[PDB]
Order: C-alpha cells, then structure tokens, then sequence
C-alpha cells in the first residue's frame, strides 16, 4: 500500500542515541516509543547512506524504512566544494526509496530531512530509470512529501530532478528513436508545457544553408538523417527588450566518428553524444517551469555523424559562418565544427553571457573523470558563480585554462586559419577549448566540456547506472541566482 | 620546524613486469625529473642563504623486468604499516613516494610539498601548459599560484575529492590498489592514492608529467627536458622566507 | 548476538500459502504465528535466492532472516545438468548469510532446507572472503546448523566447502606470498592435519635434474624464485598395494608469459595461474579428512615463469622427462611444458586413473567461459563419472575433443618432435589438449582446463567476487564415488 522514509543521524559525541528528524521523532511517539525499541533490536547503528527496513509499526505504514543522515549539522565540505548535508540527504532519501521499490510497494511518504529541497532530489533522482523499452519493469513508484509544512521546498526538488530526469531521458534514449527531428519536438512540447513565455523554431537545413552554417553542415552530410537547429526563446524578463543570457548545446544525436570511425567496444554511449543539448534544453525547460524573471535563448544544432559516400573527409576544408576556414584533420572532432557556427549565431542576440555546454572529448574524461564537469571560461566572475551554484547542487565544477599556449598548437595550420585537432596529442580537452575561443569575443563565455560526467555507474550514489544529464541542476541553480 | 620537499627519482623507468612500449621509451630516463626539481630548489634556496630550515627527501631506483622484479598482484607493506596491491609495476613512482610521504612526517614540517613525473593522464589533461597540484590546503594552492605568475612557470590545481578515494581503497587483496578501479582521472587516483599515506594539514603534490620536456612550448627552453618548475619552487621558498 | 536463516518455498497451485521448512515452521509455532504474520505484512511472497529480515521476534534470535528456497520438489534440471534443489538451497543460504554479515552478527544458526550438505556450502563457500592482508574486514561468522537431527550432512558439507575454499585461500593469496614453497608448505600442514596416513616430499631443483625434468626446468629458470616439485601420498586403501589414482596440478605462482610477455591489463590475475595445483591438492586434502578407502597420488610441479637474462626463449628445443624434444615457440605456453614432465612421472606410479586440472588456455575461457570446466578424456567411463560428480556437486564440466585432428596441427614441427603451440589460431584449448596427450598413454586420463572458471563475478550466486576454486568439491565427489 504505502511506505515511509524516515532519517536519523550520526550520534554526537554528548547525546546518549542518535537523533531522529522531527518526522522520525514524531512518528516514534506515535507507535509509543516502537521505532526506537525495534532499532535498538536491530544491532548497529545506521551510518551515512545506509538503510533498514521495519515491518508492521503501523496500519498504515507496513514497511518503514529508516536511512542514515550522517552528521545533522554537516554543511559546506571545504576539502569538497560541495554542501555535504544535502549531498548526505540526496543519498540517503534514494537508498531508501530504492528499498522501497524492491519491495513493490506503489507509494511512499518522504521525511523532508532537515531539507525538503534535496530530500525531493534524492527520492526522484534516485527512483529514475529509462525503461520505456522493456517488458520487465519495476513497479511505478509514487514519492511524496512526509508531512504539510515543507511544500514549496519540496516541489523545488522535483522540478530541479524533473530537468535532470528529462536530461536523462533523452541522453539515455537510442539514436534510432532520438533523431534530431524527434529531440526538438520533445524539447518543444516539454517547454510550450513548461510556460506560454516561449517560442521554439526547429529550424530546417534550407535556413541552416541560408545561414551559411558550413561548418555543421559539413558534419551531418554523411548521415541520411535530416540535421536540424533547435532555437528556443523563453521572455521571462518584465522588460522584452532586456539582452538574454544564451546557452549552446552539441547535439550529435550518434557519433560513429565519420571516416575517422570509432572502435567497436562501448560505441553506444554514443547515442549520448547530445548531452550537451540535453543539459541546456532541459535547464531551460525547467527556468520556464519556476518563471524566472530572465530573458534566455538556448540554440541547439542536431545531427548525427556518420560515415558514407558525402562525409566528411579528413583534410577537407570548410567555412565557418564567420568566414573563418577550418581544416578537418579528424571527423570525430565534430562537436567543435557545429559549435563553430552555432557559437557565431549566438552572438546575433547580443547576449548577456554565452554558456555552451558539450560532451566534447575523451581526453576531459582522462582528466577529471565523472568528478567534476570542466569548465573553460574567459571571465572569473562567471567561473565564481558557476563553482558557487555547484557547492549547492553537489553536481561539481571545476575550471580548466584557456591559454594561448594551447591556442597556438590548433592555429597552426597547414591549409586553412584554424585545424580542428591539435599539433600534439597533449592536453585534447585545453586545444579543444582553444579551437572554441577562435569563434568567441564575448567577454563573458563559459565552455562545459561534460565528456567525463556523461554516464554514471556508481559515483553519485543516487544515480542509477545510465546517462547521468549532469550537470542540469548547477545550470538551473545558476539561471536563479543569476534572476535574483 | 623545516619545510619538506619530496621527489619521486626513478632514473629510468621501464615499466616492469607491465612493460612500457617502445616509442619514445628513451624520456624515461627523466622519470627522476620530481627529485631533480625539488633537490635543484633547495640548491638555490641554499646559495640565497634563505633563513629557513628545509628537507629534501629523494627516493631514488630503476624500474626494470627480471627474475627479483615486482609482480602484478603482489601486496607490499609501507612504512606505515598499509598494504598495496601492486596491480601494475608501472604505477611505481607512488609506490616509492608512499614511503618517503611517511618519513617526511618524523620531521614534523611545517608543509610538504612533493614533486613527480606521475601520469601520463596529467600530461592528456595539461599537456605543457601548467604544472597539476592537487593540496588540502588554499592557502598552500595560494602561495604556488602567485609564485608562479611571476616566474611564468605556471601552476593549475586539480582535484583532491573522496570520489577519487573511493576508487583507490576498492581493493580486492590489500588496504589500497596502486592503479584506480577504471581508466577515467588516471592523476586524480594517483593523488588520492598518495593522499593515503598524509596526515599532514598543508601538502601538495606537484604531477610534473606533463612539463616534463619542451618542444617550442615555451620560447626560452630549446628542446629537451625542461627542468619545470624548479623557479615556482625557488620563488615559493623565498617569498615564504619573508 | 546470534542470528537465524530460515527458508520458505515458491507456493505450489494448490496450496492456500507458501510453505516454510520444517524448521520455518516450528519457529513459526514457537512464536505463535508471528512469524507468518510477519511476512504476509511485508508484501509479495519471496522467491528463489531472494531474502527479507524480520527483527525482535524471540529473545534468543533478534535477526531472522527468511530465505526463497525455490521449489521444494526441484530435482535434477535435465536441461542445466545439474540438481536444481540443491543449487537453489546453496544460492539461499550463501544470501541469508551474507545478510546476517551485514548486520555484524558473530553466530547465525542456519535451517538445513532439506538438505543439511547444500545448506552448510552455501553458508561457508557464501561467508567465505580472503582478507588476511587487510586492516578494514568484516565481522568473522560462525555458522551452525540450526538443530540436531542433521549432523553428519551438515559437516560433510562443511568439509566439501572448506576443501574448495582452500583452493581459494590458495588461489587468491599474491604471489610474493605464495610462492612454489610456501605454497608446498601450506598443502603440507594440511593434509598432515587431515591424516597420519600421509606423506608429503617438497622435492628440491636437485632431485628434479636428477628426474631429468628438462621441459620444468626451462620454465623455472627464468625466475629468482626456487621451483619445486611437490609430491604427496594418501594411504587410505585397505591394500597398500592397491595402485593409486594420480592427481596432477599446474602449479605455475605467477605466469608473466616470459620473454613472450602478457599485456598489463588485469595480469594481476595470473597470481592464480596455479589453480590446477590448488584444486587437486585441496581435493586430496578433503579426501584424507573423509579418510576415503583408496590410496591417491598428487603431483603439482611449482615455479614461476618470468622475463630475464636466464629465461626460456622462443625457438629453444628442450628435452622432456620422456625423451621426447618440444619447441617452444610461445614462452607463455608454459603450463604444458611443465606438464609434460609431471605427467611422465604419472606413469611411474602405475595408477588407475590419471587427472590432471590447469588453468591452461585463454582459448578456454572464450570457449565456456565460467560455465562449466572443460574437460578432455580418452576415457567415456571416466567422462561419465566426472559428469555425474557434477550434477550433484553444481560445479559443471562439459566435454571437449580428443581429436588426432588437433594433434597434427602440434606435431608439424619445425625442429622438434611437438610444437608447443599449434600451426594456427584455432581451437587454442583443444590443441593445448592435444599437446599434453603426447605424454600420455594411459587408457584412463582426463585433463581438466579450467582457466575459464578460475575466478567469480557473479555467476555462481553462493561465491563472493574473487578466485573460485573450482572445481574442487566435483574431484572430492567423484573421489568419494570411485571409493564406494
Ligand atoms: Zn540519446
Ligand atoms: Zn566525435
Ligand atoms: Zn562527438
Ligand atoms: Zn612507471
Ligand atoms: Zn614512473
Ligand atoms: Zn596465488
Ligand atoms: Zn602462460
Ligand atoms: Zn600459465
């Protein structure tokens, strides 16, 4: 019927038992004292992130499962950069939530923790599962919040892991069904639902040529499915003609690598290859959901990468909307060639900031693993805010240069002004940036390189293991703070 | 109290047992650059008569395959008492740093600061551009930073997270595995990994791998083995003499 | 303090509810029904290998952990070749234990399930984890049979499981630790604890010159480490004069492939090349503790094979025990170079049967896999008795060919009279096989290849992740057969 999740904390040092939360204590009393004794029975003490389950307390509540919140007043982890409570909740509320699952039990009741907020994130985050696809499935589970006092916090955690979910979804989801034709029609019903603020235009490759988009053309050439370029507009600000903050997104629906083709092993991770239009999409959607008071483009070109008898060849050379020439060395380093154009176009909105985010190398992954996304920027008051929205979302950031030392290494070309991979093999995700730069003069420009936190398996432990769609929380996290 | 230096000095690294390939094996022979650095500093630090009291710790060794040679899965005990599963004989240097990191703390520093020619991971993440630190202490990561902006010998700082721990300490025979569950933040393990053995609340570990040697990087340097970033190490010391 | 597994069955048609155990159900009767109440509280009925925790429901046992036994009547599986019942007990028991493990609970009493010998594997082969060498371990648990009616059957299943998990004692332990010595010196304490009616010789590098053993010797060389060749003796036949059945075991401590060198990749695994010794000297040691009424032989030739200045090279022809002269083209073919000689001195014991086990071939592995252990024979009698052993024991052989096809592919020699790799790629196991067969003229031998079941994920339920000694407890079985 239905189930509850209670929280208790680490004992301090003076207190004589752990602590449960008010809901813990209150639902304790209400069994006059049964919870305590039959924990107590139960052996150990709960740590962090650990769970049990309690049969027959109540008529109510035939399952109770208790989970471990770690050190109550646990807050920003220095050594960490991150809010450890929250990220102790978020784990601890999935855990249990899982257990509940396991038991095939269709709704449950979440104890808000201390933070209704990351509570909600933990239980939504945590029940998540792409299986649209299977005949065996888990049973649906309904989560709700414990209680009446802690609402609006709450339903703030299901929307920000409803934006991560729908990141999730469409990362997750196959190329053969996420065509690009197919992400802009969800990406358009999921905002229209979100508010009637917006306009969505799935641009055709007619106006993609009228634009004189070389570069991303180039790539979805090879392929037989038809490329598109999402724009989506939401007029949050009171004022129309307030300049909008843009975000970019790679969109590669499936990177086969094109001529320069990939090894067999794991190539259908690929089909995540538009994580970055993923991620910016979904926060977007999520921005239109809460109607922050903010102007806010997001452009998104889609198309797959493939070999055949028109792609891409390497050492062809191509022509960036900017005019600038590119040579094609590789045609797996792809993403940069449709980020060249859609960058440019960005800059057509005279923008307040530009913030572009892309599963764009494997050497981000080499480098900083599914730790933390790497972040390129031009301007420390953007790199500030972003690291500050990340300590709050747990989902970690963490900056990267942009020097003109790695500059140098992909202007150094042999036919055209800029070449798509370095010189050297050093440092792939720095010259990746750098071939970036070369379509920026923004003052203001955030590159995302999310190669590395693409797929969970077991690091954030209320991710199931699939497509992670991190770091959507710390850009929907940012648009607030930045609307405020 | 001293300031400590530590430096990873395998003359020549072969790999072992887990054998390195064949092209450019020949720059391993640099694979001492971390005890180079930080011994070449103190050189310095001593010629400037700077007032401070200073350490410098250098294991030194060779790293080839043999009859006597480290095997995949053996467990070695540190200094320390902790086990390590020795799953690659390549991942060495942090094998040799883990006891010279315990003995540094019988000296009861003021700060640790180890230096080594790490990953190759470091060098696929910076390349040339910066020198990787990894330290639990800001204002440590602070004094290197603005050392470096004015000697030019640029420093960038990687992560010290749980997450990379974790990935160390899953370990099927011994306290910890010398090389990470997967191949993702290859100098992110290896730091977590040298994290194991330090107690101490102001260290850093400089990944020098990637700064090894200069091609045309940097305009000065012609051709070779680069010597980076002894001047970051030398201002640091001076600055924190005053 | 202590805990209590209990198992419950898959209901059938008719029944209005699934059935405990005998045991399930006196505790039910002891407590007065609390424990079905219970359970019926907690939802959807268990299933095989499934567990769920009830807690305060007696004094004597504050955790009870209820096991899904499957269905009571599952025999022999004409389909999987083994019996099923048995399978399911061993799955059961291994999880409810490794629950009560969680709980940190020293001592947990475990039903029988019907049968006392399946339910005690489960609990020791399923407790069982290697962490001599670490300083973080989880609580030890003594598990005992749950009443006294069972005794006999429960023990024998503890010494069936204690048999295999010295393999993996032996198996797991690196190989600066268990080196060819220490690894003679812990099989000898062993079988000397089993049994007065033994005796064991660690044969030195002299005594394997003077055996002229110059297919070992070559292997050795290369390594610092002192080679030598473990021979031990069983006097369990009434008859002392009743000839013997031999054993034989690759005993390789750790295989780097010499100057023909392994990848780096998980060669750390290699620690266990010497699993063909392990489990024919654990299946020795088990057949001492049962005091069986035959007289058994093992042989475990013990080196390692290393890279050096000293060290086999391909191309070098060396001479076996036989007489017979082997091209060694491969160094890391090394386990049938060794062979060679210990299976000549098979011979000189006149034996009824000759068995040898080797983790031989990677060839193997891409073959079966962990399915089953490979099994060669020129002997259909012998092939039968192995295979009937493994329907009763779980642990699977399947048969292989012994073909003059694959010998011809080992005899097409350039310099010698045997090449020790074939002519082509293909059938890697089977002209290993063919290789070893060169040695051999006993109407009665078997080689076992077990380097595909030489460690566990996952796919036996009841083994931790790990080496898995297998197949031990199939040996000890068809050992106990033959004496009956
Ligand atoms: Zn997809
Ligand atoms: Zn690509
Ligand atoms: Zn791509
Ligand atoms: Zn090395
Ligand atoms: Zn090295
Ligand atoms: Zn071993
Ligand atoms: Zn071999
Ligand atoms: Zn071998």
């Amino acid at each position: 019927t239905k189930g509850l999740v209670l929280g208790i904390y680490s004992k301090e040092k003076e207190e004589d038992e752990p602590q449960f939360t008010s809901a813990g204590e209150n639902f304790n009393k209400l069994v006059s004292g049964k919870l305590r004794e039959i924990l107590n029975i139960s052996g150990p003490p709960l740590k962090a992130g650990k769970t049990r389950t309690f049969y027959g307390l109540h008529e109510d509540f035939p399952s109770v499962v208790v989970v471990g919140l770690g050190k109550k007043t646990a807050g920003i982890d220095e050594q960490e950069n991150w809010h450890e409570g929250k990220e102790n909740i978020r784990a601890a509320v999935a855990a249990g939530c899982r257990q509940i699952q396991d038991l095939e039990i269709p709704s449950v009741e979440v104890d808000p923790c201390g933070d209704a907020q990351a509570a909600a994130e933990g239980a939504v985050l945590g029940l998540y599962e792409y299986d649209d696809l299977k005949q065996k499935r888990k049973v649906v589970v309904s989560a709700k919040l414990h209680g009446s006092e802690d609402q609006e916090a709450w339903q703030r955690g299901v929307l920000f892991a409803s934006g991560q979910n729908l990141a999730r979804r469409l990362m997750e989801t196959p190329a053969n069904e996420m065509t690009p034709t197919k992400f802009a029609e969800i990406v358009e019903e999921n905002l229209k639902s979100a508010s009637i603020k917006t306009d969505v235009f799935i641009r055709p490759k007619s106006w993609i040529e009228e634009q004189e988009m070389g570069s991303f053309l180039s790539v979805a050439k090879g392929s037989e499915e038809p490329p598109v370029f999402l724009e989506i507009h939401y007029k949050g600000s009171p004022n129309a003609s307030e300049p909008p903050l843009v975000f970019v997104g790679k969109g590669i629906t499936f990177d086969s690598g094109g001529i320069s083709i990939k090894a067999a092993a794991n190539m259908d991770l690929m089909r995540a290859d538009m994580g970055g239009a993923a991620t910016i999409c979904s926060a977007i959607v999520s921005a239109a959901k809460l109607d922050l008071p903010i102007n806010i483009v997001g452009l998104a070109p889609l198309c797959e990468n493939m070999p055949s008898g028109k792609a891409n060849k390497p050492g062809d050379v191509v022509r960036a909307r900017n005019g600038k020439t590119i040579q094609v060395d590789n045609t797996d380093a792809e993403g940069r060639l449709i980020l060249a154009d859609a960058l440019c176009y960005a800059h057509t909105f005279n923008p307040k900031v530009i913030i572009n985010a892309a599963t764009l190398t494997g050497a981000m992954d080499i480098a900083l693993g599914s730790g933390a996304t790497g972040v390129f920027t031009n301007s420390s008051w953007l790199w500030n805010k972003l690291f500050e929205a990340s300590i709050e979302t747990g989902d970690r950031v963490w900056r990267m240069p942009l020097f003109e030392h790695y500059t140098r290494q992909v202007i150094d070309c042999q036919l055209a002004d800029v070449n798509n991979i370095g010189k050297y093999r050093s440092a792939g995700a720095c010259t990746a940036a750098a071939f970036l730069k070369e379509f920026v003069t923004h003052p203001k420009w955030a590159h995302l390189d999310i190669a590395g936190v693409m797929t969970n398996k077991d690091e954030v432990p209320y991710l199931r293991k699939g497509m992670a769609g991190r770091p959507t929380r710390t850009l929907i996290e940012f648009l607030f703070r930045f609307s405020q």
